[PDB]
């Protein structure tokens, strides 16, 4: 619900979630940061099985939900591993409950964390960002959306999560783009 509560609840999830074998998956993903990875990829269905309220909040209030998850990673690093100097670690959510085709993206998807399937038709770089043009896959027929990431090459089929942002496109319009939270 509120920010402080979400942080505490993410820390509990990271510490206490276990897979079908009783293994604390997210403890391992945290120790991967001490060798290193600079993200923790979180399976949303793991989160939903543990804390369905928190998982719903990630979808409906992504800016706050993602930020809280990141602050929880820092808390666990400090308290459980005595590390405070790893720097910013991104929380990257995948396996959301609904998947959109690019053509399905609408007004109802603003201000949410969304999951989109497509085929990559372009990949570019304008430092420090990577960009992807994500188009409807031919076997679903095309519309496209550009994604910005801070993994995939032209021709690759992908599933991405992210939040809709805009770019001023020069008649000028604010074209919807996706700020990418996770891609595979």
């Amino acid at each position: 619900v509120d920010r402080e509560e979400m942080i505490e609840r993410f820390a509990n999830f990271l510490r206490e979630y276990t897979d079908e074998d009783g293994n604390p998956v997210y403890r391992g993903k945290i120790t991967d940061l001490l060798t290193p990875k600079r993200s923790v990829a979180i399976d949303w269905m793991h989160l939903n099985s543990f804390d369905s309220e928190l998982a719903h909040e990630v979808i409906e209030n992504p800016e706050e939900g993602i930020s809280a998850a990141e602050d929880a990673i820092q808390i666990v690093l400090r308290e459980d591993f005595q590390r405070e100097d790893v720097g910013k670690i991104h929380a990257r959510f995948y396996n959301l409950p609904e998947t959109l085709m690019v053509k399905d993206i609408g007004a109802e998807h603003i201000n949410k964390l969304i999951q989109v399937e497509g085929i990559v038709t372009r990949v570019g770089e304008i430092k420090p960002f990577q960009s992807f043009r994500i188009q409807d896959r031919p076997e679903t027929l095309p519309r496209f959306i550009d994604g910005i990431l801070l993994v995939a090459l032209p021709g690759d089929r992908v599933i991405v999560t992210g939040i809709l942002r805009v770019v001023l496109e020069k008649t000028p319009i604010f074209r919807k783009i996706l700020e990418v939270n996770h891609i595979e």
